[PDB]
């Protein structure tokens, strides 16, 4: 092996400005990063500029150096979707045809008139909200009616919310995994499915941690799958192991945000293993984007950046760190959809010891499981050009 160990960094929704199928998308004028450099007045981000960022691109407070650190490019997405999971399941070697919905005015009356009449249940809501202004509004009636709180949110993902001493937790449970099996649909395709029960009385409504996630599994064996079954380690971290429900993964480490998900990252770092560490950074994403706050979405990016020297010092001459993104997600863009841009490639080994240059720009996101593929020797992905030979 080339590489004993890579490090897969995915800054989620970071996008590197309007992909050239942008306009298909209503995406055109999107630029995640860019946008909030301006609003910024300029980003503050020396330690990705060091990497190459701004030789990718320059944007305000983000300048090209003389000699990167590692190499760098953009990737355009190939798949149809701009969601997490298209994202990362084309990062990892697929290349998926039929795109996850999002239900912004809520879910089609057809999906849910069959979810009531297989589960004998009535059905209220129907609608984009938190979970806390949902239930405050609702969670009286669900109490008294038996009914379902059905919602949605900004992400491609369908809520189920019933209080635990009205409905039992395991019929909950059931109800999820038939609308799990209503929404395997191109008409209504949602990315997961959730239970959301939840206890108290009126005005003091809580969710319980018996939250349960029905996730898809990704349309074909990834290079996740191909790297655990030769026995190498696969080291989930946050919302990894989810968004490929668990295909290929040896170990998961969950985080509570992107300074905890910069912790385990540490931790892996710290770890004898020999394969892929997995790292999702969300707040970009949840936090951020969806809600449209480009100050928000800057300070974390600040957080970020100023948590990087450490890796920078922990990498061994072995070991190789590929930070990238999954689509955009524009805080000053139009409604609460992520946008459909170029993400960021930067791949850096301490072994480069004359910096690294420009790579050729990667057409598939799948390009980053071609080079992981080929570093260990596994089935290269059915899509996806390495670029390890470049690094
Ligand atoms: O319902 P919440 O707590 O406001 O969470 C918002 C979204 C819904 C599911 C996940 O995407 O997080
Ligand atoms: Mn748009
Ligand atoms: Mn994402
Ligand atoms: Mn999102």
């Amino acid at each position: 092996n080339k590489y004993k160990r890579i490090f897969l960094v995915v800054m989620d929704s970071v996008g590197i400005g309007e992909a050239p199928d942008a306009e298909q998308f209503g995406d055109l004028g999107s630029d995640t990063i860019g946008h909030i450099a301006e609003h910024m007045n300029g980003l503050q981000m020396p330690n990705m500029v060091k990497l190459g960022l701004g030789n990718i691109r320059e944007m305000k407070g983000i300048s090209k150096v003389e000699k990167p650190l590692g190499y760098y490019t953009k990737m355009q997405e190939k798949s149809t979707g701009k969601d997490t999971m298209t994202g990362h399941w084309e990062i990892m070697g697929l290349y998926i045809d039929t795109p996850f919905q999002v239900f912004p005015e809520g879910f089609p009356k057809e999906l849910l008139d069959e979810l009531e009449e297989k589960t004998g249940r009535k059905i209220i809501g129907n609608k984009p909200a938190s979970g806390t202004e949902i239930l405050d509004e609702l969670g009286q009636e669900q109490m008294e009616t038996g009914s379902l709180i059905v919602y949605t949110g900004a992400d491609s993902v369908l809520q189920i919310a019933a209080h635990e001493e009205v409905v039992p937790l395991d019929e909950l449970y059931k109800i999820c995994k038939i609308a799990r099996e209503l929404t395997l649909d191109e008409k209504y395709m949602v990315g997961r499915v959730i239970a959301r029960p939840f206890v108290g009385e009126p005005g003091n409504f809580t969710r319980t941690p018996n939250r349960h996630d029905y996730a898809l599994k990704p349309f074909g064996r990834t290079v996740m799958n191909e790297l655990k079954d030769s026995d190498y380690d696969v080291i989930a971290i946050g919302k990894i192991s989810d968004i490929y429900d668990g295909e290929g993964v040896t170990e998961s480490l969950r985080t509570k945000s992107n300074m905890d998900g910069m912790d385990k990252l540490v931790d892996t770092l710290n770890m004898d293993f020999t394969g892929l560490s997995f790292l999702n950074l969300v707040d970009f994403d949840a936090l951020f984007g969806h809600r449209r706050d480009p100050q928000g979405y800057g300070e974390a990016l600040q957080e970020y950046d100023a948590r990087l020297p450490e890796v920078f010092a922990k990498l061994k001459e072995d070991d190789l760190l590929l930070i990238t993104a999954d689509h955009g997600n524009d805080p000053i863009h139009p409604g609460t959809d992520h946008t459909r841009e170029y993400v960021p490639l930067l791949a850096y080994s301490p072994s480069m010891k004359e910096g690294g240059q420009e790579l050729p720009l990667r057409q598939t996101f799948a390009d980053i499981g071609a080079t992981v593929a080929e570093n260990f020797g596994v089935k290269m992905p059915e899509y996806g050009t390495s670029f390890l030979n470049e690094l």
